[PDB]
């Protein structure tokens, strides 16, 4: 008990920095947060170091929110027994002086955090190797109170900013509304502790992906609110925000009626003809179609390759490809402009999107709320219209042009056709009721979605004839290779509340799902690695059986 004040720098304990510290956190941006250099004894934290590579087995695990190795999974052997510290004697004495009594009058000092607990120890050990990665959250979970990350990258030698790790945290443009994009990064070096007040609805912060084939050790913990009667401690003494919104409209009653009378291969010359602009005939076909139904029937799911024909699938690779090697991605949702709006909020999801609705680049609360008192409706011809028109402006340049765009609003408007959907209906034998029609552009080392079940139409909730599910559409159009492990990201996931699909991105596939209400979906980060984006469009329908 004597020995634990010795076992830091002995700054922490000086009222001058106390103080110093206490108001760099008051005053910190975007919300309260500090750091600490050169924080524990460097022999004792170099011990720990040495005990942790020597004693802890690591276990690479992903999920739609991580890539991480991990060591604290029990029930698996490799699992951390932070009960049987027997072979990490420093581990042991880290612990104890963190959540010594002395360290914590001074941590709840600074931080302004109020009582800490001593008994709740909360920590694990993890390792960052290339492409790891913890996406956008703000810790809040049960009794946790203050955050803190020690960082122990190699002793001997600089962390660099390019090798990626670093914590970012986000500002707020309202409460539980982080920004997409984050306002500071902090490039941890060894023995530097981060840490923040865990804060509903504002201490939103990720880990940057590892980007060089590095690893890097890092102790994650928390303080929690003290047990009850803990040293004298007495108990007591949004949907709206999300973009694009998960809703569908319904079509017309001429549409759906086409569809009804067809299912009560009843398509004539002219709709083969017009389904043959863009469709491959091998999906034309009677034997195809006949496939493609029964497939479906047994399945409710279609996993199509070479859906689009060949003349539409060269005029799509070669306009994609082309904005991919030739233009600036913007890479801040600040620098998008139209068609494209950026899907909103970071600890939902991050991706480039048309969906020919008004412009909105959403930087402020008031951005948000003119959008949300000014509902617009879809309309991809007029978008077109817009394009063409910024476009002559500029003079379509190599590195300008929107010959991308127009190819797939070209593509957005057939799948919008009543005679695709008529085509979808005779695949499925449902009848759409409602669409809602996305292009998706998923950028390297910025973009994702996190698993999430579709969202039914209240309004349609009452009516017997409506299947209580979506069916769900994304045609992939993504050129380049090395995706086929899933080591680069970017696949599309579904799974039950065991996998149904996990697809890499590829050139040219059409998957459809019919989801029930526990399907869960969704693609994962891309890793900065990739070798261009994931493309897509994506689709969804209510739909009723006849
Ligand atoms: O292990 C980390 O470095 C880390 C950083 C930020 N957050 C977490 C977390 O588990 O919340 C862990
Ligand atoms: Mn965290």
């Amino acid at each position: 008990e004597d020995k634990i004040k010795g076992m830091f720098n002995p700054k922490i304990w000086d009222k001058t920095f106390q103080d110093g510290l206490k108001k760099e956190i008051e005053d910190s941006q975007p919300y309260n947060w500090g750091t600490i250099h050169e924080l524990v004894n460097d022999d004792l934290l170099r011990a720990v170091r040495k005990e942790i590579e020597t004693e802890i087995h690591f276990t690479k695990k992903e999920t739609d929110i991580y890539r991480v190795n991990q060591s604290g999974d029990l029930a698996n052997l490799s699992g951390l027994d932070w009960d049987d510290l027997s072979r990490l004697p420093n581990l042991f004495k880290l612990r104890q002086i963190l959540y010594s009594k002395q360290y914590r009058d001074f941590f709840g000092y600074v931080t302004k955090a109020g009582k800490l607990s001593g008994s709740k120890t909360d920590m694990s050990i993890n390792t960052y190797t290339k492409g790891c990665h913890l996406l956008t959250h703000d810790d809040v979970i049960g009794s946790r109170r203050i955050s803190f990350i020690l960082y122990l990258p190699d002793p001997d030698r600089k962390w660099k900013s390019h090798y990626g790790g670093g914590l970012r945290l986000f500002p707020s443009i309202l409460p539980n509304v982080p920004h997409s994009d984050p306002s500071a990064k902090l490039v941890p070096q060894f023995n530097q502790i981060a840490f923040f007040k865990v804060l509903p609805g504002f201490s939103f912060h990720d880990v940057e992906e590892v980007k060089v084939d590095k690893h890097r050790l890092s102790i994650q913990g928390w303080y929690h609110i003290p047990q009850v009667g803990e040293e004298g401690y007495i108990p007591g003494e949004l949907e709206d925000f999300e973009f694009p919104k998960d809703e569908r409209n319904i079509l017309s009653f001429h549409e759906v009626k086409h569809f009804e009378k067809m299912l009560k291969v009843k398509l004539s010359e002219a709709e083969f003809t017009y389904l043959s602009q863009y469709i491959s005939p091998e999906h034309l076909s009677s034997k195809g179609i006949e496939k493609l139904q029964k497939q479906f029937v047994e399945n409710s799911s279609l996993q199509i390759e070479s859906f689009l024909n060949d003349d539409k699938s060269e005029l799509l690779k070669k306009v994609i490809k082309q904005k991919e090697l030739e233009q600036e991605c913007p890479y801040h949702s600040k620098d998008v402009k139209a068609p494209w709006k950026t899907a909103i909020p970071p600890h939902k999801a991050r991706y480039l999107y048309i969906d020919g609705k008004e412009y909105r680049n959403f930087q402020t609360e008031a951005d948000i709320l003119e959008a949300l008192n000014n509902n617009d409706l879809p309309n991809f011809q007029f978008t077109k219209d817009a394009i063409k028109i910024i476009s002559d402006a500029s003079g379509n340049s190599r590195e300008n042009n929107f010959d991308a765009e127009l190819a797939l609003i070209d593509l957005a408007v057939f799948h919008k056709s009543t005679i695709f959907k008529k085509y979808l209906a005779l695949l499925t034998s449902l009848c759409p009721v409602s669409e809602q029609i996305l292009i998706r552009r998923f950028r390297p080392g910025m973009d994702f979605t996190l698993a999430t079940k579709c969202r039914f139409n209240e309004l349609l909730k009452s009516n017997p004839d409506i299947i209580d599910a979506v069916l769900e559409g994304t045609l992939c159009l993504t050129p380049s290779a090395g995706w086929e492990s899933g080591e680069l990201g970017g696949y599309e996931l579904y799974m039950m509340d065991s996998v149904l699909i996990n697809d890499p991105p590829a050139w040219n596939t059409f998957n459809l799902v019919l989801r029930d209400e526990s399907v869960l979906e969704f693609v994962k980060y891309v890793s900065w690695s990739a070798k261009s984006s994931r493309w897509d469009v994506k689709m969804k329908w209510d739909v009723k059986s006849c």
